[PDB]
């Protein structure tokens, strides 16, 4: 009967942690691209939710167990857990009335899901242990060992799958986040059902969750009496717990004294969790700026998180089977609390790499306009070379260029404005002809001056250009119709476009990457097909439609903007380091808490263990909002900040039993 005894719980954890991580994998992007929040506001809310996901709900969970019991609270909390998920999915639906409802509705979904996740976590994990007596200690330890693998197993599939649905389905919108949250949401229902099937297997224990509350009362009772009395003559009885000895039994006081000693080690911990929890919130914001194209399948920005769960699955049992055997062979002193000390080092070292990676992004970043600074390109469609002089408001030649027939300037020549908006007299010369052409310009934007020809005469048409190849991170097309007839274009089954006559300009249209040799299009008179050749990822193309005696519609191909040079693969070293610390810190610390607590006090540390996680994220919240540093500097800040803590932790741990 034992083989079926605990099967349900582990399967429930996999499904349950599948749902949670999948929802939290795309959570950061959902804020940036759907609610249109800025980075600081987007990271703040995300980490607030993660902190709230552990801060209170665990305490509520233990309190719920005080009179309701472990089994029942799982069912009820898991019920509201689903409720928060389904309502969250509704918020992502664009039909629900714009950001006014989405923001308010989503945060309600986030609030409920947070309550459920941390409300069940303290109970479900310990619930499995009670399913069989601890006399099978090795099996009990095995259960927890395999249990932690199951948690990652759910994250692995969920983290890899959910980001795909965020940009692939595009059912109701180009992104369709609703399906991304929906699939995890429905899966949690399966988790609840499977867990419910185990109700007939084991006799659930009665409520006992008064342990955590009682300990807190003793401290409050002890500290208050010492603070108020202020006798001044108190001997070593000054020890606060001795004050509570007046009321509480000696055995309870003795247990708390031993418990308090170990609990000191938890004070410097939360700074470390500020690093691991930053994976999905600030490194994904970094992966956006890096090139995603690869020889393998093109990876989504946040989909890179799959590495962290993946590396945990191979580092375990690799650390236990190999690394720990080697170090113990050279020295056995390391098979102790010192493991956690090194864990803080690697994460601190991991961010140091992130600073190095971040620096290179800025170095490889292309030139950008700025305040009273504008980027201008010039394209010549005249049959012969045209000489162009950019005469500013001072009558001085701000820039001088000469462009042959059907050619463009190699780069967006930068220009400096005297105001946010300004006009410049772009003098033109064509054969013996000359003309002063004036167009308006604005700061912080790209501009393309299209010199157009009318018979032997020429004119110009200023076209505003904006970065539209990295924001969408997908191939984009652009069309100019020099004909005196509008041209209807069926770009694909997902998009269609028409270009106005007389050098009409179309808007940026995103298209699927691939070859398009037979794009169907119809003029005002007859149908036609155009060959565009290959279109690459992350590149924008501008096509000029011209009349041809034989081809009819003749299209000239020009690359509007190239792609980035920094490959996303360069982010792997970060996860290799930080995940190495996690497996060497999270796992060992968890077993340290369960085993080092006094008798029957294990529940207190399990509560304290998650608290330091919650407090850890809040540090990221305040730093991410009220600090104001440059990102490359922030990773350095955490790297050195944690390094100091590691010294404090190691020094503190050195004197522990």
């Amino acid at each position: 009967n034992y083989p079926l005894s605990i099967a349900f719980i582990v399967v429930n954890e996999f499904c349950e942690r599948f749902s949670y991580y999948g929802m939290k994998a795309v959570l950061i992007l959902y804020f940036l691209y759907f609610l249109h929040w800025n980075e600081d506001t987007s990271t703040s809310i995300y980490h607030a939710f993660s902190s709230l996901c552990y801060f209170t709900p665990i305490l509520g969970a233990a309190i719920a167990d005080s009179w309701l019991g472990k089994f029942k609270t799982i069912i009820y909390l898991s019920l509201v857990y689903v409720l928060g998920h389904v309502i969250k999915s509704l918020g992502a639906l664009p039909i629900l009335g714009g950001q006014v409802v989405h923001t308010v509705l989503s945060l309600i979904g986030l609030s409920l899901i947070a309550l459920g996740t941390g409300g069940i976590k303290p109970c479900v994990a310990a619930f499995g242990g009670d399913q069989f007596e601890e006399k099978h200690a090795e099996e009990r330890t095995r259960y927890f060992s395999v249990f932690y693998l199951s948690i990652n197993a759910g994250s692995l599939i969920s983290t890899f799958i959910t980001p795909m649905l965020r940009g692939d389905v595009q059912c109701f919108g180009e992104d369709c986040y609703a399906l991304a949250f929906g699939v995890p949401g429905l899966l949690m229902v399966i988790a609840l059902v499977v867990f419910a099937m185990g109700s007939k297997i084991y006799n659930k224990p009665p409520p006992e969750g008064n342990i955590v509350a009682q300990v807190f009362k003793c401290i409050w009772f002890a500290i208050s009496n010492r603070f108020k009395n202020r006798s001044g003559d108190i001997p070593k009885r000054q020890h606060w717990l001795d004050w509570a000895a007046e009321k509480y039994p000696k055995q309870l006081i003795m247990d708390v004294k031993a418990l308090t000693r170990v609990l000191f080690l938890y004070i410097p911990l939360p700074m470390f969790w500020a690093l691991l929890d930053q994976q999905g919130s600030r490194w994904t914001l970094q992966a956006i700026r890096m090139n995603r194209n690869l020889g393998f399948f093109v990876l989504q920005p946040d989909q890179m998180q799959v590495l962290n769960p993946l590396l945990v699955l191979i580092f375990i049992p690799l650390f236990d089977f190999v690394i720990y055997r080697l170090v113990s062979k050279c020295g056995i002193n390391f098979s102790s609390l010192r493991k956690m000390a090194v864990g803080m080092i690697l994460a601190c070292l991991a961010f140091a790499v992130a600073a190095a990676v971040e620096i290179k992004i800025n170095e490889m970043a292309p030139a950008q306009p700025g305040p009273q600074e504008v980027f201008l390109q010039v394209l010549n469609l005249a049959d012969d070379e045209v000489k162009v002089t950019v005469v500013g408001n001072e009558n001085n030649s701000l820039l001088i260029e000469s462009i042959k027939s059907f050619q463009k300037t190699p780069h967006y020549s930068k220009l400096h404005l005297k105001t946010k908006s300004q006009d410049f007299h772009f003098h033109l010369k064509y054969h013996n002809l000359s003309l002063y052409t004036e167009h308006s310009v604005q700061e912080k934007n790209w501009y393309s001056l299209v010199i157009r020809e009318d018979g032997n005469s020429i004119s110009s048409m200023m076209v505003k250009d904006t970065e539209s190849r990295t924001t969408n991170g997908m191939t984009t097309v652009r069309f100019v119709n020099t004909l005196h007839k509008d041209v209807n274009i069926s770009l694909s089954t997902d998009t269609s476009l028409n270009v106005g006559e007389d050098y009409g300009v179309s808007a940026y249209r995103t298209v699927q990457r691939g070859e398009y040799p037979a794009v169907h299009c119809r003029t005002e008179d007859k149908n036609f097909s155009l060959n565009l050749g290959l279109l690459d990822f992350g590149a924008a193309y501008l096509f000029v439609i011209t009349n041809n005696t034989n081809q009819g519609l003749q299209a000239w191909k020009i690359e509007d903007i190239p792609a980035n040079k920094m490959s996303i693969a360069w982010q792997l070293p970060q996860y290799a380091l930080v995940t190495a610390g996690e497996v060497m810190f999270s796992v060992t610390g968890l077993e340290f808490s369960y085993s080092q607590a006094p008798s029957s006090m294990k529940s207190v540390l399990q509560a304290a263990w998650l608290l330091t996680i919650a407090v850890g994220n809040i540090i990221v919240l305040v730093v991410a909002q009220f600090s104001g540093l440059v990102q490359w500097a922030e990773f350095i800040l955490f790297s050195c900040l944690l390094l100091v803590i590691c010294l404090i932790f190691s020094i503190m741990g050195y004197y522990y039993v």
